[PDB]
């Protein structure tokens, strides 16, 4: 894309777990209807929180190893990352307003 990360199982560690920052995951796949609705919602947060954040994206069934091992069920998760560390936890969809609040009281 643009500012958002294509993550992969073996470029999961790199990407995420080595990263000097904090990093929104979200797990999803093609089928899910929730994923797809906030998918453009990924791409505003990516451009409104450049310099805070960094949003990626690991599609389960391309690479289906990595979210067994964060105990995902349900889908889209996204998980808060601060260097390598989960730190919130946001299952199922939710609008653009809501992930702002979910974000902003998670990032401090």
């Amino acid at each position: 894309s643009d500012k958002i990360i294509h993550l992969t199982d073996e470029s999961f560690d790199t990407d995420v777990l080595k990263a000097d920052g904090a990093i929104l995951v979200d797990f999803w796949a093609e089928w899910c209807g929730p994923c797809k609705m906030i998918a453009p919602i990924l791409d505003e947060i990516a451009d409104e929180y450049q310099g805070k954040l960094t949003v990626a994206k690991l599609n389960i069934d391309q690479n289906p190893g990595t979210a067994p091992k964060y105990g995902i069920r349900g889908i889209p998760t996204l998980l808060l990352f601060k260097n390598g560390e989960v730190a919130a936890t946001k299952v199922g969809a939710l609008s653009k307003g809501q992930l702002k609040e979910f974000l902003d009281a998670n990032l401090a």
